[PDB]
C-alpha cells in the first residue's frame, strides 16, 4: 500500500555531472564516453560568439578533476565539449525526445554537483514545473527502462510565472521557446486527462472507490464536458492504453470518465483522494502500473 | 523558483543494496564495510510470526543458511549476530562503493528519502516524513523489507530507518539502522494499530514561510498570537502542540521574510477556521506537514520575491 511521487534512481545520472565554466557563466554539463553536453547560453549570434573561442576558454571539471577540452561544436540549443577522457562511468544511455504528458526524474544540479531529485511531467504548453535556482542550467531529465537511461531533457531557463523550459539532449526546444533574454510566456494549460484517469485508478487501487458511480459515458461526451475544464481531449490511444487497469479494478474506461465528468461539476466535497484535494495529473498510465507492481533497475 | 517534494540523490545508496535470502523468504539488506544489516524477520516462517522466539530461530542457524547476493555476485557469510530487531551478518568481503556514512535515530517530523528496493534491485525513490504517532506513509509492496531511510546532508550518508512491516491502515513501520523501532510496534503478527496521527505544525508553519519566499501572501492577516492561545486553537484541529524549540528553529525564516513566528501562527489560526477558498498555496489545495524549516532554507533562494 501507499501511492506517493516517485523518481528513478539517480545513481548512473550522478555519474555524469560536470561543472562548465566560459567566463563569467558556470552551469552543469552531461559527460557521456568523450563529449560533455551543456546549455550553448554558456558562451545573440551563438557561431559568431563561439568562432571567438579556444578549447582552454571551456573549464570543464568532474569532481575535483579538471577535464582537458580538445574540441567544441554546436547541434541546435546545445553545446558539445570533447574532451580527452572518456567518462568511466558511462551507463548504457538513449537521447529520446518526449511528449506533453509523459513523465522524467530530474536530478537538479548546482555546480557539477547533484543536489536533489524529483519527478516531474512535460505540461500540454510545453513548461515544467520544477525547482531551480540560478546555477541548475544543464540539470538533465531522464527515464529508465531496465539498464538504459533515456536523457529527455536538459534545463535551459525559467519563464516570469517561476516555469521552466529547456531542450532535448539534441538541443531541439520543447515549446515556441528562444535561449536569449527577451519578452516569452508559457501559454495557457491544461489538465493531462489520461494521467488523471490513471490516478483515479491508482486510487481504486488503493481502497479508495466513493467517486465511483452507476453511470457511464460515451467519448464524445465526455469531451464536450472536458473542453469546459480546460482538460486535454481524451483519444481512443488513451482508451486503449488504460485497458490493463480497467481489467485490472473491473471498471471499464468510459466508466471512470463518468466518475471524472461528476468530479469536475461537483467537486471532491470535503474528501480527499490519495491524500489530496486537487486531481493530479503528473502519473502516467505506466507510472501507475510500475509502483503498483515493483518494477527494478 | 518552484516547491518541489525533493529526494536525495540516491546513487551512495544503490551501491549498498543487496539481496537476503533464508529458506523461502527474501528481502533487502544494506551492506556496509564487510557486515550486512537486515530484518531479523527474514528468519521467520509466516506461522513463527505470531509469537517468533528469534534467539531460539537464531541458535538453529549456520552462517550457510543465509544467502546473499551482490548484483550476480554471490556473497559468504562468515558470521552473524542479532542486534535488537536488525540481524547483521558478517561477510566476507567489503563494498567497495561503501561511502562516509553515519547511523542517526530521528525524531518525529523529522524528513528522509526512502530508497524502494525489491530482490536488492532499487525500484524508486521518494520523500517522506516520520509522522507524529512514529509511522511513516510510504509506498511499499510485498518484498520491500529492508529497505532504507537517509539523507545526505554534505557527502556523508546517515541511516536512518529500515522498513520492516506494514500496519493495517496502510501505513508503514520499521526501525533506526541499531534495530530499535520507531513507535511502540513489534516485528511479530500481533493486534497492533497506528496512534491518532496529528500534523506537525512547525513543518507547516515553515511551508507557509516558503509560500511567502517565493511571492505569497494572500494568506496573511494584521493579527497576532500567544503561543498558549496558538495551541489551543491547534489542538481542536490534531496539530501538534508548538514549543518554544519550534518557534526558536523558526527564527531564520522569520528574519528573512520579515515575518515574525506567532504573526505567522495567526495567518495559521485564520486558514485553519476558514479553508482556502478555492486558492492554493505552492500547487496544494491542503496544508502541507512533510517540509522541515531545515528543507525549506535548503530548496528555497535566500532572497525572498
Ligand atoms: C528570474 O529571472 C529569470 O529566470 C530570467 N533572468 C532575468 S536571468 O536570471 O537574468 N537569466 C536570463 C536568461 C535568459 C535566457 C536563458 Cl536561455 C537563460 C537565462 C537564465 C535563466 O533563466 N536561469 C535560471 C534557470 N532556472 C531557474 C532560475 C531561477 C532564478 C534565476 C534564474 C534561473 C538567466
Ligand atoms: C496489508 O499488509 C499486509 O498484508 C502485511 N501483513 C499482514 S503480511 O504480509 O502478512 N506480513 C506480516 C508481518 C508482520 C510483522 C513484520 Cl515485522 C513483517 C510482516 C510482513 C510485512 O508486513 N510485509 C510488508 C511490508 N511492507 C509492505 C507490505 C505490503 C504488502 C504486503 C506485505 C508488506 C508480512
Ligand atoms: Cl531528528
Amino acid at each position: 500500500s501507499g501511492f506517493r511521487k516517485m523518481a528513478f534512481p539517480s545513481g548512473k545520472v550522478e555519474g555524469c555531472m560536470v561543472q562548465v565554466t566560459c567566463g563569467t557563466t558556470t552551469l552543469n554539463g552531461l559527460w557521456l564516453d568523450d563529449v560533455v553536453y551543456c546549455p550553448r547560453h554558456v558562451i545573440p549570434n551563438y557561431e559568431d560568439l563561439l568562432i571567438r573561442k579556444s578549447n582552454h576558454n571551456f573549464l570543464v571539471q568532474a569532481g575535483n578533476v579538471q577535464l582537458r577540452v580538445i574540441g567544441h561544436s554546436m547541434q541546435n540549443c546545445v553545446l558539445k565539449l570533447k574532451v580527452d577522457t572518456a567518462n568511466p562511468k558511462t551507463p548504457k544511455y538513449k537521447f529520446v525526445r518526449i511528449q506533453p504528458g509523459q513523465t522524467f526524474s530530474v536530478l537538479a544540479c548546482y555546480n557539477g554537483s547533484p543536489s536533489g531529485v524529483y519527478q516531474c511531467a512535460m505540461r500540454p504548453n510545453f513548461t515544467i514545473k520544477g525547482s531551480f535556482l540560478n546555477g541548475s542550467c544543464g540539470s538533465v531529465g531522464f527515464n529508465i527502462d531496465y539498464d538504459c537511461v533515456s536523457f529527455c531533457y536538459m534545463h535551459h531557463m525559467e519563464l516570469p510565472t517561476g516555469v521552466h523550459a529547456g531542450t532535448d539532449l539534441e538541443g531541439n526546444f520543447y515549446g515556441p521557446f528562444v535561449d536569449r533574454q527577451t519578452a516569452q510566456a508559457a501559454g495557457t494549460d491544461t489538465t493531462i486527462t489520461v494521467n488523471v484517469l490513471a490516478w483515479l485508478y491508482a486510487a481504486v487501487i488503493n481502497g479508495d472507490r466513493w467517486f465511483l458511480n452507476r453511470f457511464t459515458t460515451t467519448l464524445n461526451d465526455f469531451n464536450l464536458v472536458a473542453m469546459k475544464y480546460n482538460y486535454e481531449p481524451l483519444t481512443q490511444d488513451h482508451v486503449d492504453i488504460l485497458g490493463p487497469l480497467s481489467a485490472q479494478t473491473g471498471i471499464a474506461v468510459l466508466d471512470m470518465c463518468a466518475s471524472l465528468k461528476e468530479l469536475l461539476q461537483n467537486g471532491m466535497n470535503g474528501r480527499t483522494i490519495l491524500g489530496s484535494a486537487l486531481l493530479e495529473d503528473e502519473f502516467t498510465p505506466f507510472d501507475v502500473v510500475r509502483q503498483c507492481s515493483g518494477v527494478t533497475f
